[PDB]
DNA sequence: GGCGGCCGCTCTAGAACAGGATGTATATATCTGACACGTGCCTGGAGACTAGGGAGTAATCCCCTTGGCGGTTAAAACGCGGGGGACAG
């Protein structure tokens, strides 16, 4: 059971890491995730007025 | 002495229960008639082979649906009045 759980963890490890490589940095971005819409919303004429 | 109130008595009726009735549930007896087993083929699938052609895969590309924004006014939702219909009878 230990050996099979170990190799199960081993081949799950690669997909786990490749998913976390693109997930973690985007997760750390909080304001920048909504920046693509907030910049369009707030850099307008009436907002600056 | 008269009358309202209370309790007992008999009348009546709803309902649970038992018995009769008639059309089906079964216990054999026996028929019987297709069921499946055996046989004899024999005719269509399978091994093997030849050839070729349509899709799997790779690449591209441009295109089209998803996410994502607001504006706005049409509309969903809430609530009040009420009114005509579903349903019990």
């Amino acid at each position: 059971k230990d050996e099979e759980w170990r190799r199960a963890q081993r081949e799950w490890n690669k997909v786990w890491r490749e998913l976390e490589q693109k997930v973690f940095f985007k997760s750390l971005d909080h304001l920048g995730l909504t920046f693509k819409q907030a910049d369009k919303k707030l850099l307008t004429t009436k907002q600056l007025i």
